[PDB]
């Protein structure tokens, strides 16, 4: 039972929860891989009995007479037809504890709190994206975010996959020039290169919104224009520097991630998009200064007159933490649910002596719970930390090509 | 072999020195623990064989004459004592082994420009004092620091170890205050207490410098004063600050770590102190901010008027990064060497580029070379890292009370 300390104060617990570790990750006792962004048929039914002893045990029900009884169930549903379906309470608590067991998200103080769209019934790439505007519409509420999560059909052998091409449900393009380099989003590049290879024809702006790339099982992919007043976004202005909002920034408002593999019970859902809110350092500090993102930080500390000549007059961090400040002021005047990095460790603190005492331990992946700038300032730096896979779990997936 | 990505630049290489990891670290296949800080004749021969291939490896003479004639000679020495000597060449080719070995040092590119002192004749406590006064006073080198390490007679069989009990060479007290809390540097209390006990009259400023603790086999620790000006220290300012100098913070111009164990070919030196020059965030983001040390932070940002109330205005961001701007100038001013964590994470960029055209690869602790503050600014954030022990090294060693 590995020893976690916290530094900051002293406190030592136990993690427990480590021991039910399934699926193995890197690291070895010989070399760790901690860093790695991407590490490296009837054995359904295990996966299938583990999960059913979850949902039963978190409702203090386990050893029960519907728990026998629904063991039976999915032992003859696979037994005929080499799967088995969820019920939709189970569908329910799958997707909330994969979102718990997610060690890389510092948001999830809010698990508890998840709504799930059944999609299971889906037929059609125009099915989809009403499925997948509802989701929108529900998620953006206006601005007051709410988390959510469309789980569409399984995978079954036989038939192809449903999928979404797009990496997230909102994308900026990514256009290359007479010289390589892009206007807009370079994380992007890739994907725009199919959307006008399927038909949309090309933006000339920095901040045109993608369409999305809908794939019913074995026919082909489908262009889906994204309705305007669907896509709810911000203009970034500062709230001192006051030609900011000149230099034409936007960002949107709903992070919806919408490539990740939805794994429950030995099940395979490879369309579950699920959305929450941005903490703000992803906006600010990932997405608009990472070099190879839009990499604006030159340009704003020229506009800030910082000694850009010289590495120790610290002209990066400054810069920095004012495009942060404008992209927390901008989200706050638009009344759009936004968390600053400080607040959101602070809860995932709490959220560690939630689980702490829940389940004996909790799951967290230290270089992706610190924020990008300022980690030693917020709680989690000096927290020790223990990083293991349970199930259910989101898990990442090849590209559909 | 592990493939290593830097999500940067799309740089990929795959780092065959991790196969040779010569000790087990703390992570297996179910769990990672890699943010922990804190993870015989035969093998002694083998240790042995080991270092000695390296030492002859390193001058091109691998497989002669005077390579197996070595072999030879130190089997026969074990044998006969049970430990054997080495060489001053293999002394000093192992001591700059050890730091371009240790996995959690940004500073690496140095690591062949490393002065040492031999000192394995030392007598008594008394010439320790001597040996340390004159390291202290070649790498201090009036503000032009210069990278040093004195070691002192290796750990062998029949008699008790040479060890400095202070963590480093110049550290400030920190005494309990009355109600609670600690005057000055709050890690030191312990050294601090054990300086009193052992005669030391204390004073009751907030940067006092400590007296050394040195302890010869088998006697007591002995407590020796450091000459006041053999101590460069720096007063904090700040350029456009000018109520920071008004705080009277001071640092000291030389990190001297004096409790690691450092091994090589299996010999163990328990007291072996080395030093550096610092990298501007250990000042500022660590030492001055960390909430258990001396906790500036908001006694800063309530002088610069910031509003302190509400997270989302980044107050500690931004009182941080002033901090670190008058540590930079005010080492600058007193002309005392001195490196910001830009210019240090893009020079051991080159370091690890270096060390891929001539290991193969370059054992890295990802958390500990980012900085703690602006991370995702520096190079080293995008870059995949494989942490793994290799020998000769620097090892962590219980205290010796
Ligand atoms: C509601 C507030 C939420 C916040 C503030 C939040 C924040 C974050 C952040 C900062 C990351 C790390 C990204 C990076 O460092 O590059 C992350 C990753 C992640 N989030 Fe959350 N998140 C939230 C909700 C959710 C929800 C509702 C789900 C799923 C149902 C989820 C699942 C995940 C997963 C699986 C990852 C890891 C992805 C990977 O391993 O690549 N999060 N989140
Ligand atoms: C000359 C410039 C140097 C710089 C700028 C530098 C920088 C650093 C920094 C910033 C850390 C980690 C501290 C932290 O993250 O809080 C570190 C760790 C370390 N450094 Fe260096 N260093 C230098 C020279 C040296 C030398 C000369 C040696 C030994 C010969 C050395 C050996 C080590 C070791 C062993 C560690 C790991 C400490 C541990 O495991 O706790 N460094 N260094
Ligand atoms: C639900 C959610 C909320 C949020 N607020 N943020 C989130 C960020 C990611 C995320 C996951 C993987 C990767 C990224 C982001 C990339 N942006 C950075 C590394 C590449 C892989 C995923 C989900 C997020
Ligand atoms: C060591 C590390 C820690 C962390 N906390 N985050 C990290 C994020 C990336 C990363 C950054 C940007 C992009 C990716 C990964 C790609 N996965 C997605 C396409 C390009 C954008 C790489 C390394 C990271
Ligand atoms: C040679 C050198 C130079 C420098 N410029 N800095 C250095 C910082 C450390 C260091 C050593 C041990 C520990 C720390 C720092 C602390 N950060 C806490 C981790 C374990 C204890 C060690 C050596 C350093
Ligand atoms: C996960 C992690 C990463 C990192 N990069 N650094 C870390 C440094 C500490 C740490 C913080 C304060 C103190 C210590 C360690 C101890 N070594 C005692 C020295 C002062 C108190 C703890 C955790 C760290
Ligand atoms: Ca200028
Ligand atoms: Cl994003
Ligand atoms: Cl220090
Ligand atoms: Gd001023
Ligand atoms: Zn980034
Ligand atoms: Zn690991
Ligand atoms: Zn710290």
């Amino acid at each position: 039972f590995p020893r976690v300390k916290n530094w900051e104060v002293g406190s030592i617990t136990y993690d427990t929860l480590s021991a039910q570790a399934q699926q193995d990750g890197p690291c070895t006792p010989r070399r760790c891989l901690g860093s790695l962004v991407f590490p490296r048929p009837e054995q359904l039914l295990s996966q299938a009995r583990d999960f059913i002893n979850q949902y039963y045990s978190s409702i203090k029900r386990s050893g029960s007479q519907a728990h026998e009884q629904r063991l039976q169930e999915v032992e003859a549903e696979v037994a005929a037809t080499g799967t088995y379906q969820l019920r939709e309470s189970e569908l329910v608590f799958g997707a909330k504890q994969a979102w718990r067991n997610a060690p890389r998200c510092v948001g999830r103080i809010q698990w508890g709190k998840l709504q799930v769209f059944d999609a299971r019934d889906c037929r059609s790439a125009q099915e989809m994206f009403t499925y997948i505007c509802n989701h929108i519409k529900y998620a953006t509420n206006r601005g007051n975010l709410r988390s959510a999560i469309t789980v569409f059909p399984q995978r079954c052998p036989g038939r192809g996959d449903f999928r979404i091409w797009n990496s997230q449900l909102v994308r900026y393009a990514g256009y290359r020039q007479q010289d390589g380099s892009v206007r807009g989003d370079p994380a992007n590049v890739e994907i725009t290169e199919l959307c006008i290879q399927h038909g949309w024809t090309p933006g000339n702006g920095r901040f045109d919104v993608l369409p999305l790339l809908l794939q019913a099982p074995d026919e082909p992919p489908e262009l889906f224009l994204l309705p305007p007043e669907l896509v709810l976004e911000v203009p970034l202005e500062h709230p001192t520097l006051e030609w900011f909002a000149a230099l034409g920034l936007r960002w949107y408002a709903l992070p919806a991630v919408s490539n990740m593999l939805l794994e429950i019970g030995g099940l395979e859902f490879p369309a579950a998009p699920f959305s929450g809110w941005y903490m703000s350092t992803e906006i600010g500090t990932r997405n608009l200064c990472d070099p190879h993102r839009y990499n604006i930080l030159e340009d704003v500390a020229v506009c800030m007159d910082l000694d850009t000549r010289t590495t120790s007059s610290l002209w990066k961090d400054k810069a920095a933490v004012e495009i942060n400040v404008a992209v927390l002021h901008s989200y706050q005047l638009a009344k759009v649910t936004i968390v600053d990095h400080h607040a959101a460790t602070a809860s995932f603190m709490k959220h560690l002596e939630n689980e702490q005492k829940a389940r004996g331990g909790c799951p967290a992946d230290w270089a992706w719970i610190v924020p990008p700038i300022s980690g030693s300032l917020t709680p989690v730096f000096h927290q020790e930390m223990v990083n293991y896979f349970l199930s259910p779990a989101f898990r990442y997936q090849p590209d559909p090509w």
